């Protein structure tokens, strides 16, 4: 039964948290009332993560540094205090938040990269020449090959240039400061259209430029490159391009190949019009449509186009080289290059001629867990089987032999590993054996394709370079994730995991085969640090390879004002519900070790602030993760139903594909009106800059998730990789079927697109498995799809909503079960025709758990329709089997400070003179009493309407519960509790933080102990409205 899931959830349906112990400030007593505080909200376990130590925070006084005999002893105790409450743990496998570093890695067993040195030397009989030392981080370096390159021509590859710049906008509304200039250390600064010249004594050969930024520059990588020999009439070389990448970029400078130009002058102009608007795959172009250029190198030796990312050392994709920057002439043939490894200071006898000394080898990358504290150190080699099973013993393994060993054997039943925040990395000492096996070929002598170095043709590199991607990514889910899951088993763990997508060059899809538990995120109010992509990444991957439980990072907040309750978080979990996760994680909760300071410490102001020290935890809290808990009892019942499969492609990296990406494919889908939308925003006229929280200046065309709930107007899509369609997918009767429910009846093969502009051709095999379910009669659509939906082809809409309707569709053998939520803030009538033929639908309310089993419902055309008002913000869930207020006065008690008042009339708080009431944050107790005329009658039902709520009431009538109201509509079911005659009505009313904050930070505060660490406050400068401010009525219905 459906219905005693709803009713009594399992376990397995609570919802979870995050818990950040920061800076080792931890205490005995901060331990047992989190975790009483977590039991009583309705919680079922939490991820126990430390975040930064005593020398990060000294001014806290911490106590328990990461790895400490009395870290372990609060781990210990956490551990003892879980065990006696019911709730389970998990951990991270590293301290901090990200992601697998410690102390006890040396740079051996880190994150490897190849690098690389050169001299030019007169062949003939060598000896003793001692060659630059490559990069060596620590002091740690090891050779692996040493290259002998024939000079192409003679020619320094850079040589000394006059730079000068100039302003070109015109139409003077101009701040003439923000105009461009170069600073003492020569770093160029612009806001406005201008161009910078390079002039040569001589005409220089350039056929590359290398742009050095300091930290990351959108602008700069749109440059127009221009070129003169008589400093007047300048040719057009090439209009630069940006490169897909994410938000850690910085690892690298970026090469930009030209046609190999002559001449004594260049000219770089730039102008913001045409700017993409910010993206996770083009995390730089977030920011403010500024130029900032450290240094341009102009190089003369032939480099591929953008090859840094094309190695693999950063995230990054780019166009295959054209052959008019890299023609045949520009690459060495391998009979071309002589290898000095054997001989190898350096004695060794080469022809005559002038030669190159490619010195290769590899070093660590230099990455660390960054936010750890007494556990901080280098990254684990992420090829290296060894050092991936050494980091897990060092820390995960730890809490089981530390702790309390039988106690932990109970609680902690769950090994996190986050998103990944530690670059990428293209070798280590098994790497070569590996491209071997998998590739089929050695990679050895193609070494120098590593430093960007042409070989054979601009294609043949390509192709390899392409290989070395895809090795990468074969070996974290092989080795880094293989490993980690056996370690897991043996240890009696679920394994959750979030993206490794944008940071590290992957397939964003692939490692979720490995992991029971996969993990979305999704922030709130931030949409710079937003990370729809991952949550489709998540879910994607969960929905091809079976796994039914989708967690998710939620409500992470880049800055938290203090305002937030769970009112105005509900629409936000309600939409990533309907993209598929059924676990949430609230993200964060941060221990507090002090129990006379509120609301205390946070993670420096990074919200969600979901703590004990919240005004709305008792109640507020309580009631949201109920409403969670019966959601996700139903959202983890049976499959998720998607129609549509899109093959995500053979470039590396590459990942899900988000909506807005689609709409060139299938603009018959999207509609006419989203295409027009897409068009304005892309077109991005002016650059809008939006500020979104306080502070954060951004691209006001940033796609925005919000904007694009049901975007396919009544059908659901899954991103799909070439590992699922070669060893999973199957046709049965006319749909792709997958292990664990996944059933398609379309698969897109989507256009080129950004993430894959070449694009990369379909290898015989994918050829041949599309082929196959061509004929088993899966729908392989020609695009751009221009009808409005598939049904010429059989396939109805599964959902006909209007706009701005959330929804989702699991089906099981108990029957089928649509979610529905209203995104709006306000009230709805709508019909909504689901694609279900001759069964009984019932509206299950999941705030209030009430199940109405008899709704009207019409049958038209096979479908069901029904008719469905939803309140601002309400959600519902459709299931198939298979008169005014005359009250006495106020008595109104603010609890906090002990303050009483009568009054008359209901008040906003933030509007009284009294500053203890006008400041207030907490709970305020009203009570009255009212006359009711008439006994209550059967069938019969009294709701007390509250009005306008600010921000959550619990209702009391004749000292019985009528339930804590914190969503639309406000108002309480009363029936049971009314009596004839006099009735005693009890209010509690609770809002937020922000005002007793402004009320502290200006000498104000309405009560003592007010402290915390979070140091942002909402721009207006204003008090929120604060009450019941009502008005209050009954409403009698049947
Ligand atoms: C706030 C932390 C958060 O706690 C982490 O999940 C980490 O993945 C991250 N990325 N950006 N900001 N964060
Ligand atoms: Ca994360
Ligand atoms: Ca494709
Ligand atoms: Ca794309």
């Amino acid at each position: 039964l459906l219905r005693e899931q709803f009713q009594n959830p399992s376990d397995e349906a609570k919802p979870w948290t995050f818990w950040y112990w920061m800076f080792g400030a931890v205490s005995k007593e901060g331990i047992t009332a989190d975790l009483e505080a977590m039991k009583r909200a309705g919680l079922g376990g939490t991820y126990l993560m430390p975040i930064k130590g005593i020398k990060e925070g000294p001014q806290y006084n911490g106590k328990a540094q990461q790895l400490t005999p009395e870290w372990w002893e609060m781990v210990r105790f956490s551990m003892e205090e879980a065990d006696r409450l019911g709730l389970k743990l998990g951990m991270h496998i590293c301290d901090g938040f990200a992601l697998a570093g410690g102390p006890w890695m040396t740079p051996k067993e880190s994150m490897q990269k190849i690098v690389w040195s050169d001299t030019i030397v007169d062949g003939g009989k060598i000896k003793g020449l001692h060659l630059p030392q490559p990069e060596a981080y620590e002091g740690f370096y090891e050779d692996i090959s040493l290259f002998a390159l024939p000079v192409k021509e003679e020619a320094a590859d850079v040589m000394p240039a006059q730079i000068t710049c100039a302003n070109i906008a015109t139409g003077n509304h101009i701040d003439i400061k923000k105009t461009v200039n170069m600073d003492d250390a020569g770093v160029i600064r612009s806001s406005y259209p201008c161009y910078i010249q390079y002039e040569y004594e001589q005409p220089f050969t350039c056929r590359n430029i290398e742009i050095i930024l300091s930290g990351n520059n959108y602008q700069a990588h749109r440059l127009k490159v221009m070129a003169s020999d008589d400093g007047v009439n300048y040719r057009l070389v090439k209009q630069l391009v940006p490169a897909r990448q994410g938000w850690q970029n910085t690892d690298e400078n970026s090469t930009h190949a030209i046609p190999a130009t002559t001449a004594r002058y260049f000219r770089f102009y730039w102008t913001p019009e045409g700017s993409e608007p910010g993206s996770e795959d083009m995390d730089a172009a977030k920011w403010k449509p500024n130029l900032k250029i450290k240094e341009l190198r102009l190089h003369r030796e032939a480099r591929l186009d953008q090859w840094e990312g094309k190695a693999g050392l950063v995230w990054r994709v780019a166009s295959s080289t054209k052959k008019e920057e890299i023609g045949e002439q520009d690459c060495y043939a391998l009979s071309q290059i002589i290898n000095l490894t054997d001989p190898f200071t350096l004695t060794a006898t080469l022809p005559k001629g002038k030669w190159k000394l490619l010195r290769m080898g590899h070093t660590a990358t230099g990455h660390t867990n960054a936010t750890a504290g007494g556990g901080k150190g280098l990254e684990c080699d992420k090829f290296n089987p060894k050092a991936v099973r050494k980091q897990f013993d060092n820390w995960f393994a730890q809490a089981f032999v530390k702790t309390n060993p039988d106690v932990a054997r109970r609680v902690l039943k769950y090994m996190h590993v986050d998103s990944w925040e530690c670059g990428s990395q293209n070798w280590s000492d098994t790497f070569a054996a590996e491209f071997r096996k998998r590739r089929g070929y050695d990679l050895m002598p193609y070494l120098p394709l590593l430093a960007g170095i042409p070989m054979e043709s601009a294609e043949r590199s390509e192709k390899i370079l392409r290989d070395v991607r895809t090795t990468i990514g074969e070996l974290v889910v092989d080795v880094f994730y293989q490993v980690l899951a056996d370690c897991a088993k043996e240890y009696d763990c679920q394994f959750s995991a979030e993206c490794v997508a944008p940071t590290m060059v992957s397939d964003g899809l692939l490692h979720y085969q490995k992991v029971d538990l996969p993990m979305g995120e999704f922030w709130l109010n931030s949409p710079t640090h937003d990370k729809p992509n991952d949550m489709l990444d998540a879910i994607s991957g969960a929905h091809i390879y079976g796994k039914n439980i989708i967690q998710a990072e939620g409500f992470t907040e880049v800055r938290g004002t203090w305002n937030e309750h769970p009112g105005i978080l509900k629409a936000l979990l309600d939409r990533n519900y309907a993209l598929g996760i059924n676990r949430l994680f609230f993200h964060v909760y941060v221990h507090n070790p002090w129990l006379d300071r509120k609301p205390g410490m946070t993670l420096d102001g990074i919200g969600l602030f979901f703590q004990r020290d919240q005004t709305w935890w008792n109640k507020g809290a309580k009631a949201f993760c109920e409403y969670i808990t019966r959601c996700q009892s139903l959202l983890q019942y049976g499959h998720p139903v998607a129609d549509i499969a899109v093959f995500t492609g053979e470039e590396m990296p590459r990942r899900s594909i988000l909506p807005e990406r689609l709409v060139p494919s299938l603009p018959g889908i999207f509609g006419a009106e989203r295409v027009e939308s897409e068009r304005i925003r892309l077109a991005n006229e002016g650059q809008p800059l939006r500020v979104r929280p306080v502070g954060v200046t951004h691209s006001a065309n940033m796609s925005d998730p919000e904007k694009w709930v049901n975007p396919l107007r009544g059908y659901a899509y899954d991103s799909f990789n070439k590992d699922a369609l070669l060893r999973l997918a199957k046709a049965e009767n006319g749909r792709m079927t997958l292990p664990g429910g996944a059933s398609y009846k379309v698969l897109v093969l989507p256009l080129p697109r950004p993430m894959n502009p070449d694009p990369a051709a379909l290898s015989p095999e994918v050829k041949q498995k599309i082929n196959e379910l061509k004929e088993a009669g899966i729908l392989i659509p020609s695009l751009p799809y221009k009808e409005d939906d598939f049904s010429s082809y059989g396939l109805e809409r599964d959902l006909i909503v209007p706009e701005n309707i959330a929804w989702t569709h699991r089906q099981g053998e108990q029957g089928d079960i649509y979610f529905i939520a209203n995104q709006l803030e306000e009230t709805r009538t709508f019909t909504a025709s689901m694609r279900i033929d001759g069964r009984k639908p019932e509206c299950w309310n999941p705030v209030t758990g009430e199940i109405n089993a008899d709704i009207p419902y019409e049958q038209k055309s096979h479908r069901t329709e029904i008719t469905l008002t939803l309140a601002p913000n309400e959600s519902v869930f459709i299931v198939y089997p298979a008169t005014g207020l005359e009250a006495t006065e106020y008595t109104v008690t603010f609890t906090a400070n002990g303050k009483t008042i009568q009054r008359q009339e209901l008040f906003d708080w933030s509007k009284e003179e009294d500053e203890q009431i006008r400041y207030y944050s907490g709970t305020a107790v009203y009570k009255t009493t009212f006359r009711w005329k008439s006994k209550v009658k059967e069938d019969q039902q009294v709701y007390l309407n509250l009005g306008k709520v600010c921000d959550l009431a619990t209702v009391r009538v004749n000292g019985i519960d009528c339930g804590t109201i914190w969503t639309a509509p406000y108002r309480a079911d009363i029936t049971a509790a009314l009596k004839k005659g006099v009735n005693e009505l009890e209010i509690e009313v609770t809002n937020t933080w922000a005002n007793a904050l402004k009320g502290a930070d200006e000498g104000k505060a309405p009560f003592d102990g007010i402290w915390t660490n979070a140091k942002y406050r909402r721009a207006e400068n204003t008090l929120l409205p604060a009450g019941l401010l009502g008005p209050l009525n009954f409403d009698v219905a049947n």
